[PDB]
DNA sequence: TTTTTTTTTTT
């Protein structure tokens, strides 16, 4: 019962932070600047500062955000005047509370608490508009009267229209005034359970969330996030008895966290190694022996080149690597630890996907009538990775639906009525086997790799993978048995912040290429146009898309190192890589 | 007539266990520390303390339930007061009904009565809230008052809204209040009844029951169950009559068991023979005579190797087997006993199996229009067996939808606007015919396979079955003459006790390889590449696929005997039975 | 009718 509007404003205008800078200031202060409504404070903060405080939040989030958020909006009102008549209401979000539950472990003694949730949003639909306070009008000859419905209490989920007009005591029929009406921005998502907490022999679970006012397009499906708010039932057709009082449970979100300045100079500090290269190349799957240069390809793919956008055009800045190998080469176990140290990758096989469910579908609403986009695996790895295990087990006919995506990075709809455009930005890392199985080396390249021209010459890198019995299956079988010991390798980058460096290089960093760089490209381009005309019947053309490549690998090279310009070592280093994939498919130079 | 509240506790508190531990007073600190609100009897043990106990609470159940559950929750009160304020209501749980009804026979006469049915579950829906007593608000201008509609009773299994307002006695709109509403967790299973016990040339039926409180999430489909309940009349769609006054079924759970320590001591009593392996050995497929190796091997895919998971990847546990024979070997025949004897096991034929449903398969929903995944046969045996009679028989184009599952233990979907992973750890039992239906001697092995080497080296061993006419004649004669006979093999043991043995070695021990067994293994592994690079012909490779089967196999067989270690013996038995293997695909060694 | 994934018969 005692007052914490005080014990808020001295909480929120004395607090010291780790940093010592008084954090918590700051964050109004830019809290006018740009008038975003919404402040974000931590439960281990508040804890600290105040542990009764911290408690009242939790047990009483109903009826004391409210006078919470109140405090706030008449301590902005004093630092600046001016925000009035442009924010009415000022939302306050609390995250990091320590009541965590599972989704599959929600039960009736949680509904009505605050709680949080870890997930993958996997829907959303457009922003619309919700009703809190209406305004009637009583279509009877003698009352002509308006009146805001609901008094002194919002509306609630369920629209209800007034009995009895409450300025004249007779029922009758009443008119929605649509311009003295109260709204709210509105939105719905579901969220699923992570595939790690699923139990064996059972689905994923679902929970719908609703998103309000400034909640609203905070998120993209396919994000990991943190979700706190109150649970509820849900009704839908109240009207309709139909026996079945059983009801459905929804979340209203309170905060949302997507999936730090300490981050930044540990990033900083790993790049003045000038080893940093060799380093990351060694965190690459450590599970695995050997594959350096297989490893070395993996990691360009992940930072990528530079995005060229032109008054007429745009250049992919995005690699695409190709790797062709016998069964048991541990191409698949590469391919599942690309997908977990991406920041954004979409993990997809060959035989379990369509071309509709690759780039978009084109579905039916049964109950609208009317068809619409639904986006593919590619339209939802723009600007991340797609990942396409077994992809010779693909139908051809099936396949040819990414050609324009791995170039153009565009996907083309013309179905049903619709014609749309969609971004596809994304890179491709591929695996398969030969035609055989097991690569021969009796017989010409051609009909080993049993793969169109106009697919292998869009992959920058392609790698075959020949699996020799020979004196090093001692070494491998050592290394094998040690990791089934518990063994593991020292001295390697960690997944956690490895993920984190890629991130903030392809975010800060867009080498430039420099005068000694581009001889040294054009020199080697000519010479590999000049060889592949020695032999014609390969599969595998030099088009102008591998000087292009060469390009791209070198900025990609630079930005592993966060440098700001492609210099000639960088240059060296794309044309050795290059030359390695090209005996690999036995051009010799 | 009598109150047994007395006896009851008097029972909980004196009876005697097999030990005369009181075998029921350690349950009740157990359930207070857990807080479990949940416990459960014995019909057996309450029908042997007291008969007039048993017989009220088989008769009596609905007025006698909660008299023992306020008397057990006062008893709980006095133990521990810390119990109050948690938990509201403790819920005591009958189970040993004598009352068993099979699913095909339950008629009027059993409606409103305890029983119980042995079935099969097959559907789950997600869990749910059902509101057992809600409260409401009169929206009329002079009303405003909150009550609880349903006065001194539960809510129906029909939402049932107020018509005349208790607190003013006048009718109008009642607005629901889901705060104060009071909620229970609710969930939908259906299950069927036994193959066994389905009449000749009838489709199996099926009943629908519902799952409350605690014990909702208590089983997975697939699974086999015991329920205990009342049955009762469903009401579903009663908004309009239409005629039609007849009415399904369904069943109210009251307690529900699936498939302790007197087993216990059977299964470490067995470990204890020195002979176990052997032992194991002679009890799988009885009624087949010879095929030793084959039981050998068999026996080792039950049990299966140690899965290892690793912070950036994991490694397969499970042991794959490969059976080609000519017709009449018995093949399906011993994979039927498998069947029989694992503790979770799912039988499919090539033929009657699809690639959408042996991994999963994305369906539209009617209702909604709205695609969802099902669970194939792959996911469903996920920490089981799944067992895939006449693989030769699938379409080569189909076959490679497993290629993933057998490896990476994952299924990928991407269609139609899905993109989800599943987790299917399962050990994969094939067997088939070869490319003319018997062995030819005169042609090689690869043609007589016809198998992709892909999907050979998934397979941990592959055993060639040939059927020679010879000496062995008239023993296998007398053997099968005798097994129509009626005369059965003695020493063996049986399949039940198997079971349970196989289920305690998979949940307990862990076997770990020692030095010793890491040197045999690698040198023989090594061993079997330079012997095969010197033979680059057949359709078997020595990929390090092959290194791990040996350890997984080291495992298995350390596992049979219950032991925590992997000693050089079990490397010699691994190592032995790999050869067989080899020699069998004409590998020699 | 229309696009989609699925099992099915029949174009
Ligand atoms: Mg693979
Ligand atoms: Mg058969
Ligand atoms: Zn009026
Ligand atoms: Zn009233």
């Amino acid at each position: 019962q005692i007052d914490y509007r005080d014990v808020f404003i001295e909480f929120l205008t004395t607090f010291k932070g780790n940093n010592n800078q008084n954090k918590y200031i700051e964050r109004i202060n830019e809290l006018v600047a740009y008038r975003k409504k919404s402040l974000i404070i931590e439960f281990s903060d508040v804890l600290s500062f105040n542990e009764n405080l911290a408690y009242e939040i939790i047990n009483n989030t109903k009826i004391i955000l409210p006078i919470l958020e109140g405090a706030l909006y008449d301590h902005i009102l004093q630092l600046d005047p001016t925000y009035q008549r442009d924010i009415e209401k000022v939302h306050v979000r609390i995250v990091g509370i320590p009541r965590v539950i599972e989704l599959r472990k929600i039960r009736s003694t949680d509904i009505g608490k605050l709680i949080t949730i870890d997930g993958i949003l996997v829907k959303v639909t457009p922003v619309k508009e919700r009703i809190y306070k209406a305004t009637y009008k009583h279509i009877h000859p003698d009352c002509m009267q308006e009146f805001e419905w609901p008094e002194d209490e919002e509306m609630p989920e369920v629209l209800e229209m007034p009995t009895i007009c409450p300025k004249c005591g007779k029922p009758g029929q009443f008119r929605l005034i649509p311009e003295k009406t109260k709204l709210i921005d509105w939105q719905k998502a579901v969220i699923q359970e992570r595939p790690e907490e699923v139990p064996s022999g059972q689905l994923p679970r679902q929970l719908e969330i609703i998103l309000e006012d400034d909640l609203v397009d905070s998120a993209r499906p396919g994000d990991r996030v943190k979700v706190t708010g109150i649970l509820d039932i849900k009704q839908d057709s109240p009207v309709k008895r139909g026996s079945r009082a059983v009801f459905d449970i929804y979340m209203k979100v309170s905060s949302i966290e997507v999936s730090s300045e300490e981050d930044e100079k540990k990033i900083k500090d790993l790049a003045k190694d000038p080893w940093i290269r060799d380093r990351i190349i060694s965190s690459i799957a450590p599970s695995i022996y050997g594959h350096w240069e297989l490893k070395e390809a993996l990691a360009l793919a992940l930072f990528g080149g530079v995005p060229k956008v032109l008054e007429d055009t745009r250049i992919r800045g995005d690699i695409h690597i190709l790797i062709i190998g016998d069964p048991g080469t541990a191409k698949s176990q590469m391919l599942q630890f690309i997908s977990r140290v991406a920041p954004r990758a979409v993990y997809t096989t060959g035989k379990g996907s369509t071309a509709a469910g690759l780039t978009a579908a084109v579905v039916r609403e049964k109950g609208t009538g009317e068809y619409y986009l639904e986006a593919g695996a590619l339209v939802l790895a723009d600007g991340g990775i797609a990942v396409i295990d077994e992809i010779d087990k693909m139908r051809d006919e099936d396949r040819v639906a990414i050609h324009e995506a791995m170039e153009q990075q565009t996907v083309s709809i013309a179905k049903a009525g619709i014609v749309a455009k969609l971004n596809a930005r994304a890179a491709v890392i591929a695996a398969g086997n030969p035609k055989f199985g097991r690569y021969i080396s009796e017989r010409p390249v051609s009909d080993n790799i049993n793969l169109p021209p106009t697919i292998l010459s869009r992959f920058d890198l392609i790698f075959i993978l020949k699996d020799q019995p020979g004196e090093q299956d001692r070494e491998l079988a050592n290394y094998i048995l040690d990791v089934h010991s518990g063994k593991s390798t020292k001295n390697i980058i960690d997944i956690d912040t490895l993920r984190k460096y890629i991130a903030y290089a392809r975010k800060y960093v867009t080498p430039k290429i420099t005068s000694e760089a581009k001889n040294l490209i054009t020199d080697f381009f000519v010479e590999m146009r000049k060889k592949s005309s020695e032999t014609p019947d390969s599969p595998i053309l030099i088009t102008p898309r591998q000087l292009e490549a060469l390009i791209r690998i070198s900025e990609a090279y630079a930005k592993m190192a966060l440098k700001a310009e492609v210099t000639r070592e960088d240059a060296e280093r794309a044309i050795n890589i290059m030359r390695l994939f090209l005996e690999s498919v036995g051009v010799d130079m």
